[PDB]
């Protein structure tokens, strides 16, 4: 935190009134307003730079409500705009949208649409941000490896449960990749044992920094998560900014 530049890779902002959440019921806790300036409140704290974060899509009911509420959100700390779509190589695209997320709920992954779709959005610039289960990890991997020219982005470390004899063979796959990178972050705290074989095996310069806010404030603190990276890494500009500004291509 000693004059640090931060890029959050991962957050989430929604409004229980004006729009439509599902899954929020049964989680009273996050049943609030939550906007991009209560998120820079959160680092204004911890003393670093925040230098912007990247939207992910929300599930909402109504996503072209979500796309219309993120363009009229103009504020200069959301970077990038990962908005919901159908992988497919005629998929609706937002004009505003940097990238797409599919809510994996299903072999998706081994469907030819869903593969011509990553060539697609490969030649369109548009990152892959992927968020699965723990054990269809495996068809990820030989999916992503068809289209190595698509950025995929792993979400909250895989999923993956721990060291599965099939989740590090996955895993292992993936960081073989050019253009993958993956997040630690997660609707839980890390686990020490499987952030430092993510290390390990993608290597410092396609690790990003993931806060999953506001949802990380459920089964841990934003303080306590962000306490933990910078034990885990230290001052790493990479890890911080550095990988972010190759991933999403931020200017």
């Amino acid at each position: 935190a000693m004059t640090l530049n931060v890029i959050d890779s991962h957050f989430h902002i929604w409004d229980p009134d004006a729009q439509d959440l599902p899954w929020l019921a049964g989680l009273p806790s996050l049943q609030h307003r939550y906007t991009v300036d209560d998120l820079a409140a959160e680092y204004a704290k911890f003393g670093v730079n925040f230098l912007g974060g990247v939207y992910v899509e929300v599930d909402a009911a109504d996503h072209e409500l979500e796309d219309r509420l993120l363009y009229e959100n103009a504020s200069p700390l959301i970077l990038k705009r990962m908005l919901q779509g159908r992988v497919s190589p005629w998929m609706r695209v937002p004009i505003n949208a940097d990238g797409i997320r599919e809510p994996l709920h299903r072999g998706r992954a081994l469907e030819p649409e869903f593969i011509a779709g990553l060539r697609a959005m490969a030649a369109k610039g548009l990152p892959f941000e992927l968020c699965n289960r723990g054990p269809e990890l495996g068809d990820m991997a030989k999916a992503f490896a068809q289209v190595p020219e698509v950025t995929v982005i792993i979400d909250h470390l895989g999923n993956v449960p721990g060291l599965d004899e099939e989740s590090c063979a996955a895993l292992a796959a993936l960081a073989e990749l050019p253009n993958s990178y993956i997040k630690v972050s997660g609707d839980n705290p890390v686990g020490p044992d499987i952030v430092k074989y993510v290390r390990d095996t993608f290597g410092p310069k396609k690790v990003l920094y993931s806060s999953n806010w506001p949802v990380v404030e459920l089964n841990s603190t934003f303080a306590t998560h962000f306490q933990l990276m910078l034990d885990t890494f230290g001052e790493d500009e990479d890890f911080f900014e550095n990988n972010a500004r190759r991933a999403y291509n931020i200017d």
